[PDB]
């Protein structure tokens, strides 16, 4: 709780009078004191109306000496938030959110998903998908692989000289990648209000078979096939649910699945929206349950290995011998001298049921204003979360996300209306967003330059400060600071120790984990870059 009316009276005493802003704080903070309900969010925001008033005197009586009392309350009033957090906890519903929208969901997927279903009966599980949106990772497949032979034809005569940037080779495809884009997003616009209300997945197999030459009925077949599949296997249809309330959500939604084929985006808008709606754990595909802390104690890791690469034997062993997930790599663990698989082989084996190998998430205790995420290289990650239904942070959050896509699109939506290419297209796009620039937004706008080319480059990250992590990371700044809207700051791994997901409940480290679906670094750039060349041959 906070100090008195009294006491901060005695604290912040001066020989002069009292400001009328300084009246408000004293005012402000007896009101919260006395503040008489067990309602949290309703606690937080008298929290965040005395931090205000804090800031407003602080901010015009900068000479003032009540500032350094007036300092350490605002010090106070951080810790307040955790308590308020901290209190009323109660378990979350028992959903185990799964997202895989824009194909067929894979087997290896399924396997990842059955060990949570195992060890967590208890839980339901929603593996959520979009029904009409089968075809976009075929047509995003169609149009970068097109993409990819047209501009190496255009380089042919360049691509093997050492010097070769490979970067050459994808500014040019992007070239060709966004021309097909805006070709498809064209016939869409075409169709999509028709009276015959025909659906993405019909837009999708008419554009693939008309220009891009491919057979309808084996587009259909993957098509009801990838349904089929994915019904019998906790399936749940975004479209049938009210997960979108506005029409806000669905288009920032729709860019993703369509105009840039983006699923990992469409993804983030999802998992928020079905956190919101519904409460619970999200979990991206590739997490696996935390493995059992005591369990491996009595190996210890060598000197010679990294933390990381430690994790990562440790689940590469238990796959070795009980063969959860076949056929899981081995290819750390095999390096082990032999003493070590055979401390591995000894203490697994012993273990008799999948029930004492990885740990049960159990009741997770948060409270309805949180939500917890996971951890990584020093950044939260947003692939594994939990959150009641409707929890204030989730909110705050979503509406990090609305704000940063309306202000990317009344920037982008100009430049894209123009039907340049791809290099005019992000001239006019950057020469607008730049030209609103600020100290304080500055970084977020450099950030969000590259997007039209996340996915197809190396190293184009936007989607973090979107729909990703780093609106998250600003969201519980929002959150601990008591501010609203912030741009400018992020929190970070260090900062977040209240709101991290339970390092003992999940395995992130995971050999699917090891490489992205919506991004690539520059090594696997200069890789499939190679790859591409090889095969072209
Ligand atoms: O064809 C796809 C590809 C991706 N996804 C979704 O995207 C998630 C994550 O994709 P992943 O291959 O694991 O890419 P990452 O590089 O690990 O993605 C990181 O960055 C993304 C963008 O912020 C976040 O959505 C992820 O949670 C975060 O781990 C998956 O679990 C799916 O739900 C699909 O649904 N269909
Ligand atoms: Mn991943």
């Amino acid at each position: 709780s906070l100090i008195s009316k009294e006491e901060l009276i005695k604290l912040a005493y001066s020989i002069r009078p009292r400001e009328n802003e300084y009246k408000t704080i004293l005012t402000n903070l007896d009101e919260y004191n006395k503040l008489t309900t067990n309602n949290n969010e309703n606690k937080y925001l008298q929290l965040k109306k005395l931090n205000e008033s804090i800031d407003v005197f602080m901010n015009k009586y900068k000479t003032s000496s009540r500032n350094r009392a007036l300092s350490n309350l605002k010090k106070d009033i951080l810790k307040e938030v955790i308590l308020i957090k901290n209190s009323n906890t109660s378990p979350v519903e028992k959903n185990l959110h799964f997202v895989w929208i824009g194909g067929e969901v894979s087997d290896i997927a399924l396997e990842y998903i059955k060990q949570w279903a195992d060890i967590n009966a208890e839980y339901n599980i929603k593996l959520w998908y979009d029904s009409e949106a089968f075809l976009v990772n075929t047509l995003k497949k169609a149009i970068v692989e097109s993409s990819t032979t047209e501009a190496l034809q255009l380089l042919e005569e360049e691509i093997q000289n050492p010097q070769f940037d490979n970067m050459k080779f994808y500014k040019k495809r992007m070239e060709f990648i966004y021309d097909r884009q805006k070709r498809f997003i064209n016939y869409y616009k075409s169709q999509i209000n028709k009276p015959t209300v025909p659906t993405i997945d019909d837009i999708i197999k008419s554009h693939l078979v008309s220009e891009y030459n491919r057979d309808e009925t084996v587009l259909e077949s993957y098509r009801t096939n990838s349904l089929r599949k994915i019904n019998s296997n906790h399936g749940i249809d975004i479209r049938a649910n009210s997960l979108f309330t506005e029409q806000e959500l669905l288009n920032i939604y729709s860019q993703e699945l369509l105009n840039r084929g983006n699923l990992a985006a469409a993804s983030d808008i999802v998992r928020l929206l079905a956190l919101k709606n519904f409460g619970g754990v999200y979990l991206d595909v590739d997490m696996l349950p935390g493995i059992h802390s005591d369990l491996f104690k009595t190996i210890s890791r060598p000197s010679s290995i990294g933390l990381d690469r430690w994790e990562m034997i440790k689940l590469e062993a238990i796959m070795k011998y009980k063969k959860y997930i076949n056929n899981y790599t081995s290819e750390n663990f095999d390096k082990l001298d032999q003493q070590l698989k055979d401390n591995f082989k000894l203490i697994i084996e012993s273990k008799s049921e999948k029930s004492e190998i990885f740990s049960k998430l159990e009741n997770l205790n948060v409270s309805d204003l949180e939500i917890k995420i996971a951890f990584a290289l020093g950044s939260v990650i947003n692939q594994a979360l939990i959150s009641k239904q409707g929890s204030y942070l989730t909110n705050l959050v979503i509406e990090q996300v609305k704000n940063r896509y309306q202000f990317l699109n009344q920037h982008l939506n100009p430049a894209i209306e123009s039907d340049n290419n791809f290099t005019d297209t992000t001239k006019i796009f950057h020469d607008s967003l730049f030209n609103s620039a600020t100290a304080e937004n500055s970084m977020f706008l450099t950030k969000i330059a590259p997007y039209l080319q996340v996915g197809f480059m190396p190293e184009a990250r936007s989607t973090i400060s979107l729909s990703g992590p780093g609106a998250y990371a600003s969201a519980y700044y929002d959150f601990i600071n008591l501010q609203e809207n912030t741009i400018e700051k992020t929190l970070k791994a260090s900062d977040l120790i209240e709101f991290k997901f339970p390092e003992n409940n999940l395995s992130q480290l995971t050999e699917q984990e090891i490489n992205s679906l919506w991004s690539f670094d520059q090594a696997s750039a200069k890789y499939q870059f190679e790859k591409y060349v090889r095969d072209y041959t």
